[PDB]
């Protein structure tokens, strides 16, 4: 059975994932207390 396809996508996947997570992370470091602000308001 050498079909790793079902393994390649898996980390697609958690790839995708982490990179977005991690991602969203880095642009709003901070400055999102602005949008929060506004949305605290």
């Amino acid at each position: 059975a050498d079909k790793p396809d079902l393994g390649e996508i898996n980390s697609f996947d958690k790839a995708k994932l982490k990179k977005t997570e991690t991602q969203e992370k880095n642009t709003l470091p901070t400055k999102e207390t602005i949008e929060q602000e506004k949305q605290a308001k």
